[PDB]
DNA sequence: CTTACGT
DNA sequence: AGTAAG
């Protein structure tokens, strides 16, 4: 089965990812920026208890670490933690947006390629490391009033809610898949951040190309959702479109 | 929580 | 001058 054949490639079996070929990212600030420290709006016990197991898992995974930082932005409970990084985003230097819009991306799908595999990378941003010099930027406060600990945590990986994460991830995965494209010039590979479409001429070519892509992704440290994967189908859902007999 | 359009 | 998103 596709599951047991590629244990490293699936999030279900391969552990949390880590893009081992990608250097830890340095996040340049705008020329005039200084740190901003926003105090944490008090959180209800219900919200804190809802968020806590997620924080603990991220700590265990090394994705969060304790820190002391002159930067601080608030968490809101939505329960899962959502960080309001808008004041950090304002102080970080802009980069050119290189993620194509889905309409244009899909124009690169020729009618000769009607066998599809769609993969969704799990916890994609967390696969990219942050350089230690840039980690303090993203700090937030975490307290356990029944455990005594009251200090800051920050991210060791590219965080959710940071304005440049989608573009930085898209560019990093493009670098890591450049050789795959060269070794498989008969295949079409569309990348939209963490959403991938592979297109082939035939069921066999799609099967072989999908095996090659899963092997490559897992080897590089990325992880795809086995649950959501659409493997070697003539009909798939990709980026909100239904892809059927060349249409859409 | 806070903060950035259309009647 | 009463929605969506971090």
């Amino acid at each position: 089965t596709w599951l047991s054949d590629f244990p490293q490639a699936w999030a279900e079996t391969g552990g949390m990812g880590l893009a081992v070929r990608q250097a830890p990212l340095i996040i340049p600030l705008k020329a005039t920026s200084t740190p901003v420290s926003i105090k944490q709006y008090p959180m209800s016990q219900e919200a804190r208890l809802g968020i806590k197991p997620h924080i603990q898992r991220l700590l265990d995974q090394g994705i969060l670490v304790p820190c002391q930082s002159p930067w601080n932005t608030p968490l809101l409970p939505v329960y899962r933690p959502v960080q309001d990084l808008r004041e950090v985003n304002k102080r970080v230097e802009d980069i050119h947006p290189t993620v194509p819009n889905p309409y244009n991306l899909l124009s690169g799908l020729p009618p000769s390629h009607q066998w599809y595999t769609v993969l969704d990378l799990k916890d994609a941003f967390f696969c990219l490391r942050l350089h230690p010099t840039s980690q303090p930027l993203f700090a937030f406060e975490w307290r356990d009033p029944e455990m005594g600990i009251s200090g800051q945590l920050t991210w060791t990986r590219l965080p959710q809610g940071f304005k440049n994460s989608p573009t930085l991830f898209d560019e990093a995965l493009h670098r890591d898949l450049a050789d795959f494209r060269i070794q498989h010039p008969d295949l079409i590979l569309l990348q939209y951040v963490d959403d991938l479409l592979l297109a082939a001429t035939s069921e066999l070519d799609c099967q072989q190309g999908t095996r090659a892509l899963l092997q490559t992704l897992g080897n590089l440290g990325y992880r795809a959702s086995a649950k959501k994967a659409q493997i070697c189908q003539k009909q798939v859902k990709y980026l909100g479109y239904l892809l059927k007999e060349g249409q859409r």
